């Protein structure tokens, strides 16, 4: 309940465990000489202080470290040459793995994907699992705070993925990454091209739909190239997953779920840099701005929206402190179910650059029924009152669609409401233009503080009376219209 | 029996408490740039170190600040700017605050008032809540050592509420500030104008006519303008009250 | 919550307690030929098998029959002629009295009323303090089922006091009638006046504004004149009494 503004927070500054039994496996000579032999590296090295087991009660595998899932292992290579396959580490618990391998060639994956799970003891320990690989080379699915079996045992606490490539990440097509509950990563790479699933947050468990499940993909170091294909947040539940990037996005497509959140979140202007008991100074932060050079260029935004019915809408919301928000050919999408959906597209300190045609039901007219509301939504620059939502492609709004931008200065290219109509076609956020090159109204709410309409088309609509152009608020002093046309 | 003289004077000069788990939030960047966003203080920034819950028998909340009521939670900003409402800090149990907001602008309040409540354990202890702000500005009621539910229950001992604005306090005109049996309220700013309900000492429970309830509005550092509106002492009791002023 | 159509129905037909040690005090000759001599009846008799006490913590006296408050006193006269006062009765809590007095005269205060209260242990028990007299004359204050002290202890159940005069029952024009939360009344004689206060339901702890407090005042066998002076119902709660009269 606290938000992955709150729930990430307190994981930044943590000392990592008390770990006992500090294993120091040293790959002597042998393994540094043969750069392409495929070793597989959880048997012809690993094996020996990992000891597998049952867990007694709804187990697939159980593993540690040595003795009890409180004890750390350290692989002290720094100069192995080769390629290592993990091939199946699935539901490793363990904790405070570092596997250290410069110039070494890693791969997390062959016909079987592996798994990092934690435990939730009396200590609610992060796992820390860390890799320090030249070449990671994902190329199957990786599965981070899991489910450990179906439900029950041992629950599943926060755990960290750490990964420390020098040379670069790819991803298999269908690699289906999907961290959970507290699950998070790291990355100090570059070219982060994660061209298959990445699913942040899930039903950890099949009936927990009230799930909080904040995750994090933390790739605030990536010196590189950064590329989703497939970002897909949100299942059954409120999973508001976040992203610290490295002031450059691309991500391919968002199949957002109906109540799903997002914090793609820049770094700054300047970047990154008995007894009484003191604890640690624990440094948390309000929502900031993004810096200059920050571009999230986002090309589809989807929608999931199936199951229940809610008096209100969902709201699948996103928020970004970069100085852009570039939303791509793909545009907006967005499935109706039977109450009226919602969409945040909120921008802090930046704009709204949606390029693309908004459609609905994936139909770009899309009439809605009478409860369903499609209350589409844009925040351009809240906190700093500069922000222009521009739509630099024709909408088309059909019926019961209402399109609401409350921003500093809302440009468009056309607006088309009459043919559904029943828009609330709401700018009151807007500040001073409201710069709509074409309208189509038929029966419509276009209430508009300021604007220059150089193009009215005022529709009727049959024999339904009562129903009109209506500019229902002030139109204020510099307001315009270089051509009406009452049809 | 003992007296207000004496009630009070017990708790002149006292250490604050005996606290372990010294939490240390640092707001840094973010807050120090916004000096008109309304944020919200207890959500956006406090609600990570302060746990709430339910105390099973006749309660509406529960709160300490973590793992047992008697932790200490200190806030080190000291150059945070901004403005911060509480809106609805009720029954607030916890324990040795000190929210230290130079430059930044507080309330106590907006569609909900606060509480800063004790408990009567084997130590007796008082939670020394605390604040730093500039401008506190009340604008809705407040409960100091407040009845937790209905009588029964972890009974409420002394507290004491602190404030130490630089620049100035108004409340609002409905803003009922009832503190009650060994509740204090100290004050470092100047131009105190409490222009709604004061009402030190009431029945903290229902039944107990008989009670001694000695409160305490010690206004002694005070720089400026001191200023009541409705100053109400007494509810079906021996409430003897006090104020320690400072000079006008 | 129940209400007086259940609250007083579940002690309609009951059997009366489990009470062991059933003490029989005749009181013989001498007491048998002196109409006119005003005994004592609570110290020239009743003193012997009826010990007092202290109970320790909130309490004026403390009473029972003997040696816990589970024992029967029955005592057996059905001749003795004579007039026999009270005078103080107070705190009694006892249980299953049943003081049998054909032909003889009965008071039941001067210069101080009486009390017949209950304990709620484990058992939950009815007293049923009863009496068998001519003519009972009332004459100072009654209080059944009284709070015994202060709130705290041993907390008041339900209680009954059953008359059964045969001639007339006056009552003074003071006489506080004030029968509480569980505590009903039978009348078996005839000419009834409760010429002064009669109290159907109070506060029985000063805290406790939500109290149900259903008690009665079963008057179904009056053969004769029923009148009150004063029937106030009442105090501070949903008092909700009830009254089984004889068709007059």
């Amino acid at each position: 309940l606290l938000g992955w503004g709150l729930k990430q927070a307190e994981e930044a500054n943590k000392t990592p465990d008390k770990p006992d039994k500090v294993w120091r496996i040293q790959a002597g000579k042998g393994f540094n000489e043969f750069p392409n032999k495929e070793y597989d590296l959880y048997k012809s090295l690993l094996s020996s202080k990992i000891d597998g087991g049952w867990d007694w009660g709804n187990a697939a595998t159980h593993y540690w470290i040595k003795g009890g899932q409180w004890n750390k292992l350290e692989v002290d290579m720094k100069d192995a040459v080769g390629t290592y396959k993990l091939s199946g580490l699935r539901n490793f618990t363990g904790g405070d793995l570092d596997v250290n391998m410069q110039k070494a060639t890693l791969r997390l994956g062959q016909f079987n994907g592996n798994s990092f799970t934690s435990y939730k003891d009396s200590a609610d320990r992060t796992t820390r699992v860390d890799f320090n690989a030249k070449n990671i080379l994902i190329d199957n699915f990786l599965e981070i705070n899991n489910r450990v079996g179906s439900g029950a045992g041992r629950k599943a606490s926060s755990t960290v993925l750490t990964l420390q490539a020098s040379e670069g990440i790819t991803s298999s097509k269908n690699a289906e990454i999907s961290l959970y509950d507290g699950a998070t990563l790291n990355l100090a790479s570059n070219s982060v091209k994660l061209n298959g699933n990445v699913w942040m947050g899930r039903l950890q468990y099949v009936g927990a739909y009230l799930a909080p499940s904040y995750s994090t993909i933390n790739t605030s170091k990536v010196t590189g190239e950064v590329n989703f294909n497939h970002l897909t947040v949100g299942d059954h539940n409120a999973a508001q997953a976040g992203i610290i990037a490295s002031n450059k996005t691309h991500i391919g497509t968002l199949d957002l779920w109906q109540s799903a959140g997002l914090n793609i979140i820049a770094p700054p202007e300047g970047g990154y840099k008995q007894k009484t008991e003191v604890q640690p100074t624990q440094v948390i932060d309000g929502p900031f701005a993004g810096g200059k050079d920050t571009v999230v260029n986002i090309d589809r935004i989807n929608t999931k929206a199936d199951g229940t019915i809610k008096v209100g809408g969902f709201k699948a919301s996103l928020t970004t402190n970069a100085a852009h928000l570039n939303i791509g050919k793909g545009g907006v999408n967005l499935s109706n179910q039977a109450s009226g959906r919602t969409l945040l597209v909120e921008n802090l300190t930046g704009n709204i650059t949606v390029d693309g045609p908004l459609r609905v039901n994936n139909q770009v007219g899309g009439y809605a029924l009478a409860g369903s509301s499609a209350n589409f939504e844009f925040k351009a620059g809240v906190d700093t009152k500069n922000g222009t939502a521009t739509f630099n492609n024709d909408i088309s709004l059909g019926r019961f669609v209402n399109l609401k931008v409350d921003a500093h200065t809302a440009n468009f290219k056309g607006i088309d409401t009459g043919n559904g109509g029943f828009n609330t076609l709401d700018f009151s956020g807007v500040t001073n233009k409201v710069n709509i090159n074409k309208l189509i109204t038929a029966s419509t709410n276009v209430a508009v503080k300021n604007f220059n309409i150089n193009e009215l088309i005022v529709k009727t609509n049959g024999v339904s009376v009562g129903e009109y152009t209506h500019f229902s608020e002030d139109i204020g002093s510099q307001s315009r219209i270089n051509t009406v046309r009452l049809e």
